């Protein structure tokens, strides 16, 4: 209760932080609170893991190079049902829990959607009571902190562990060795991988609390550690493996250090998984072969993209070289164990490691990969005697010039299930990208539409909305989001609609406070919050948005008195350090913003803000305060998107193309309840066939012309007129994302948005239909499908009893 | 009470280690116990520091690059008076208290005597209730762990922080920036140190519990931290500053990284000291010049050797460049603040940094050093118009060829007190080494004979002896070691003498168990334990000991039946990685040992063991089991020695030269109660004048000849006959430590030792006189002198009611 919590807080402030109320810092208070809450996880964490051992349910291992977790404090309190009591305790202690919460560093061990999906999945799996484990890397530095200097992005090291992470638990007794380089000998006692350099893998466990169910799963993250002065200093080399997260989103960078990270997670993970298996005492541990026949019935490993592809040849290595199992058997058990999820579209995102590199670092794995390919191709040849080109198409090796390994191909042949993350995407993957494989193995390919956890992305980030909905339809929706359809009953309820708007109103107010204390700008709280937050990339097209912003600005100047719905345009996101065009687009946006925000004639009519350091904790703030969600990727480029789901769940209307999950959002809530626009996948194809001539649009649309000329002649960069020539050049001759092609339809759609915004009742009526139809987008629904059609496991509804 | 301790232990095992009795590891139990004990320090640590703030007593800052702390668990329990109660709790919990304690890593942030003295001082100052602070570096890696492979020393990284250090407390809010490189600007506003690279200094506090007095002082250790991928990885460079402890004992290695460590500690320390001064509510602090007038009355900084010499020019820099104080005033306050302790007269040990290096790394400090020197020399010139050479002799700069800074000279002119660590040593420092300075400033030089804490080095390491003594004379001796003189009353008490021998007997038994489980050898528990443990160095002469060992071996072979007192010769210690001769001497010893231990004719008559990885925790084991302590440094080379004091306190007889504190040990217990031998300081001088011709001894002493020929011809290295030619060459033509010169007298003394050993009553009667006269060697006595004659502080003796 409140009294015991205050007592605990004081106890930790004293014994754990070694402070008293007159000397304690804000960070000390945060730590005291964190520990007070953390103590409540222990009992259930221990019992949960003990339960999995006793009952031996099939376990799920989500293997990923990224886990975009954000902060843990508030999420733990909520899932533990502790928030209001801690709220009261901290208040009575004379402190502000909200300020204590801001002390916590984000666990930004991810780039964006891919990493955040893993995070949402862990929460859902814990809530569904599944015996699930998250396996990743404990990066000393996560996604860099972003600063904006003189309009340009500036990176700063994310030293998130500097003062200690109370949410992680070092597990010394489970340390393991990982091998690199060396050579291989095929002796008469099996093949041996020798002369290798060893790097220790130290696991750190972080509790994953299920929502109100006594289940507490585990996220195990590995850190690299080394097994006269210069020699000691050189231990840094081994430790560099888990030093930093590669800041690339949808872009493959074949650096050797990255390959080392991939094998690192994979090696430690699989060895730890096998150790756990061989300790489970599973039905008859009979020596030597020790069964392992039940391994696939007790273990499921999901490959989050191809980053951990090496897991396949690594399991084979363990089964064959160490466990001495016959190849055919090992391969069988291997396919039954692995499942691969594809999240990529762009050619530049595909992982293709040159063989030479892999030969040097992982000689034994290259051999195993060649053997897998050999057996793979033999069969195709067996099935298609007269189709030579089919062989080069399906091989795991691309021989043309420099030889490379197609990691996706390896994942496909080593897994019993391959899934995309959205209907439109899964179809492209199955019928186009991997047509040669799906024809041969139809039933292998599936779709699993992404989802987001309604705990973090609703109960946590928008308590006001969560409360309002609960009051009307009960709390059942938290565990069964489809229940939101009940909200349809209030479609004509004016009072409800009024209450809905107030909540949004309240969120916008709180966020506007944030905006003003952070940026010199003054926000019109009456303005429509137009938001586009996500990683900066050309396919995302924040550039298209920028064109519309300039378009709006030019309209205001031309007619300073016309009827206009005021807007606050917010665009945020990080650009990969080496992504030149992305960095230029940021400076463009900041440039435009400086002109827009300071032009006296526009004044409070329109404000532009480049939201700095967009990350999970910040997302939890801006999303709830949004009116219009920008999801404008070129049709066919956004595999799924998840930010789109968060905005929909939080009371915002969507403006976007028929791409990724946007299509299913339209399916669920009705197309007229979303502002869809632009080319669709078939249109983009026709354009590519006919040939994209950007100038065409430029010379045919005056509003666009003025925008482009202004950018190109220096209207937004007077002291440096040709700053954006790179953007111009790409926009006119190398824009593979057809920005000008969707401009007109985009601007026309935008005007429609404004019209609806003038009608509060109609706007909120559409909002309600969106929220009421967002149920399918709960990651709980996603995981159920995975569990049922891929992992072959079963959700459990129980509860770790405590007192008596 | 025992019940609450068990309750607390279980609480921590659960909430802190996240384990239960069936899954907990030994490490986990150690941590649970460590936390249970640690909680007992909190109340008093907070109140002690609060008290210093409220009463504002003058503070003492012991600035050192080393603190050889050893383990903390047992020492804390003993000083807090909790050992029996905890011992009981662990027992009732079915746990082996011993096994838990062995889990703890030594905090080996020191090389040997210098670092251990700092550690003993912290304990004494806390016990004397002084407002003292230890300031050093938190090395990620301390003195390397030593292994012996194929008879040779092998180094392994001391990764002591790998699983966490419960005894340290990160103090985030006190982080500070340290500057390097850059350049000096001579502006209209004084000199500015611009364009520097910054390294953050993160302080970590470790509690220092006084013995049974409620006082808990602080040891604050600093760690370096950095303020695309390659850039992130390169943060390792800044962090390398506090990465490893330079493993040199009495040897100067002028590496740039070492210079960086020295400035690092100094910069962070002084800035933190000034910050604290400013916040101490003191007689109104105007501004600009926060007066600092009272700084010297509130602050005392002891320079542990010249390693932190930069502290002098750093304080001046702060006073002048930042606090804007006039030079004359700053210099005055500076001298009143600093005191310098000289810990060695060995030439190769003297710190002399080349100016070029200092100019590059610390340009502003080089300027300040030149100015100090200029004002220094001007005066000498003023006082000695006609003594030019006196100027080159007293200058802080040695211009001859490559220019260097004499750091000891800098420390002398910047301090109001300079002390040696033993009468014989302090005299050499004052009348010879720094004659030019002492004549000018007589009263500046002092002596402060070293000491060791009777807690760690008696109550902790030898509970049996401590108990026996307590039973006879009470427990008062712990806080007043001079009380041991009371033991003189039992000089003729046979029963007591018998009890004394039993205790030694028990220690030798326990240690013999250790020796056998670690080394294949079989120990004759009836043998005299002849021990020489300390860092390997030529001036220490473990080589001379080795010659005697070979001498004894050759006697056994020649007359396998003669009456002989059996001996177990133990020699241990680490050699600096780059000290070639030291490493050869180790291989020699291990070589000789292999021959001796396996020669059938000698059998149990004599056994030789090279004690591996000699360190504080191991010292606590071997010392209590010793019968004969080897302290045989060449007269005039061991400034003081402290190991000698530990052996004396623990029931062992000393064999040694009149060097360091050996002389005062002889003074205290009577020269006939110590086996003194060899050349004295005046003799070594005569020999140096006449010229040392080693061959002389070789051709005149047959026993030595056989020994040398055997070493030189390969008797101890058959498969490699000329392995020791380096030792031979140094022994005949470059032995500046006169090994052959003391050989005869040494061997003759050794025989005397054996004779006495045959008379148990006479031997233990001498032992009692030694123990009864070791009181002056308590570090409590040492600190009192420092406090009274240098720091001008007062040991406040009492106890503050806990929370009753
Ligand atoms: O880190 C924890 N305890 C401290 C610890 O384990 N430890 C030893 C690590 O090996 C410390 C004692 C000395 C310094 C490091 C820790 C406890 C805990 C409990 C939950 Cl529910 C979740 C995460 C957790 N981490
Ligand atoms: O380290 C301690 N507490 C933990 C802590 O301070 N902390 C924040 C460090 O900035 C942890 C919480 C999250 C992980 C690290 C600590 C407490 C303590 C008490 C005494 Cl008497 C002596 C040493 C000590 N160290
Ligand atoms: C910080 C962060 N980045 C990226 C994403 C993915 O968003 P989108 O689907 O818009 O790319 C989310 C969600 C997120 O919270
Ligand atoms: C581990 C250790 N090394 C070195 C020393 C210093 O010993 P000595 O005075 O024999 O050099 C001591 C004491 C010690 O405890
Ligand atoms: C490689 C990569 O980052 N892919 C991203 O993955 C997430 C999660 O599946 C998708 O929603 C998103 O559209 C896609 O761009
Ligand atoms: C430079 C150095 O490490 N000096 C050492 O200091 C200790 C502590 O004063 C002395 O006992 C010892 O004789 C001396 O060799």
């Amino acid at each position: 209760n409140v009294a015991e919590l205050k007592k605990s807080f004081n106890r930790h402030l004293h014994f754990t932080l070694v402070k008293d109320r007159n000397v304690a810092t804000t960070r000390d208070y945060y730590f005291a609170l964190a520990h007070t809450v953390r103590d409540h996880l222990v009992g259930r964490w221990i019992r949960t893991q003990q339960h999995y051992y006793d009952k031996c349910p099939k376990r799920v291992y989500y293997l990923s190079l990224e886990f975009y977790m954000g902060r843990t404090l508030q999420n733990t309190m909520i899932n533990l049902g502790l928030q209001n009591a801690c709220d009261e305790a901290i208040y009575q202690l004379g402190l502000d829990i909200e300020e204590l919460e801001e002390i916590e560093e984000d666990a930004g061990l991810g780039n964006g959607g891919l990493g955040r999906l893993a995070a949402c999945f862990l929460d859902s799996m814990a809530t569904l009571g599944l015996a699930a484990y998250g396996y990743g890397i404990r990066y000393e530095y996560g996604i860099f902190n972003q600063k904006i200097r003189d309009g340009w992005q500036v990176e700063e090291a994310d030293d998130w562990l500097r003062y200690g992470n109370p949410w992680e638990k070092s597990r010394p007794e489970f340390m393991l060795p990982v091998h690199f380089y060396g050579k291989v000998e095929h002796t008469n006692t099996g093949t041996k991988w020798i002369d290798t350099q060893v790097v220790l893998a130290l696991p750190y466990d972080t509790p994953v609390p299920g929502y109100m169910n006594n289940t507490v799963n585990t996220m195990r993250l590995w850190s690299a550690r080394a097994p006269y002065i210069q020699a000691v200093l050189d231990r840094n080399l081994a430790e560099n493996i888990s030093r930093v997260l590669y800041p690339n989103d949808n872009f493959f960078e074949g650096k050797e250090l990255r390959l080392k990270q991939e094998y690192f997670v994979v090696a430690a993970t699989l060895q730890d998984i096998i150790r756990r298996f061989k300790a489970s005492k599973f039905g008859s541990t009979r020596g030597a072969a020790t069964v392992f026949d039940a391994f696939p019935d007790q273990v499921a490993i999901q490959l989050n993209d191809t980053h951990p592809a090496l897991a396949i040849p690594e399991l084979m290595r363990i089964f064959v070289d160490i466990e001495k199992l016959p190849w055919s058997k090992a391969w069988e058990l291997t396919q039954k164990t692995f499942a691969y999820t594809n999240h990529t579209v762009l050619p530049e995102a595909l992982e293709r490691w040159p063989v030479d590199l892999v030969e040097k670092l992982l000689p034994r794995h290259l051999e195993i990969i060649y053997e897998i390919n050999q057996k793979h191709l033999d069969r195709i040849v067996a099935l298609f005697p007269k189709d030579v080109d089919r062989l080069r198409r399906m091989s795991l090796i691309e021989e043309e010039g420099s030889k490379r390994i197609n990691m996706a191909h390896l994942c496909i042949v080593g897994s019993h299930a391959v899934n995309g993350v959205a209907k439109i995407h899964s179809d492209i993957v199955k019928t186009k990208v991997f047509k040669d494989f799906s024809e041969l193995e139809p039933d292998k390919f599936q779709n699993k539409t992404n989802g987001i956890t309604p705990r973090r992305w609703l109960l946590l980030c928008n308590p006001g909305l969560a409360e309002l909905i609960a009051e009307k339809i009960g709390e059942d929706y938290v565990k069964d989001l489809s229940q939101l359809t009940k909200l349809h009953s209030f479609l004509g309820d004016d009072v409800f609609l009024r209450e809905l708007a107030k909540v949004k109103q309240e969120n916008k107010l709180k966020f506007s406070q944030f905006l003003e204390t952070e940026y010199k700008v003054k926000i019109n709280p009456s303005s429509m919050f137009d938001v586009q937050v996500k990683r900066i990339h050309e396919y995302k097209r924040q550039l298209l948005n920028c064109l519309h912003v300039i378009t709006m600005y030019n309209r205001i100047k031309k007619d300073p008195k016309k009827l206009f719905v005021p807007r606050t345009v917010i665009i945020g996101g990080k650009a990969a350090p080496g992504y030149h065009m992305a960095k230029m687009i940021i400076k463009l946006i900041t440039s435009v913003a400086d002109v827009v925000n300071n032009d006296p004639m526009v004044g409070s009519k329109l404000k532009v803000i480049f939201l700095e350091n967009y990350r999970v904790s910040l997302a939890e703030k801006v999303i709830p305060a949004t009116d219009l969600s920008e999801q404008i990727s070129t049709a066919g480029t956004e595999a799924s998107g998840t930010g789109n789901m968060k905005f929909m769940l939080n009371g915002a209307l969507t403006i976007g193309t028929m791409d990724g999950a946007n299509v299913e959002m339209a399916e669920e809530a009705g197309e007229e309840n979303l502002f869809i626009f632009g080319m669709r996948i078939d249109d983009v194809a026709a354009l590519d066939k006919k040939g994209y001539e950007a100038k065409e649009y430029y010379e045919a649309l005056p509003e666009l012309k003025l925008v482009i000329d202004q950018i190109d002649n220096g209207f937004f960069s007077p002291k440096q007129p040709d700053l954006f020539k790179d953007i111009i050049n790409m926009l006119f001759y190398h824009d593979r994302f057809k920005v000008f092609a969707d401009y007109e339809a985009y601007v026309k759609c935008q005007d429609k948005v404004s019209q609806l915004y003038m009608n509060p009742k109609a706007w909120n009526t559409m909002v309600l239909k969106n929220i009421a139809a967002s149920g399918k987008f709960s990651s709980d629904r996603t995981i159920k499908e995975y569990a049922q059609n891929i992992w072959n496991v079963e959700p459990s509804d129980l509860k770790i009893s405590l007192s008596n």
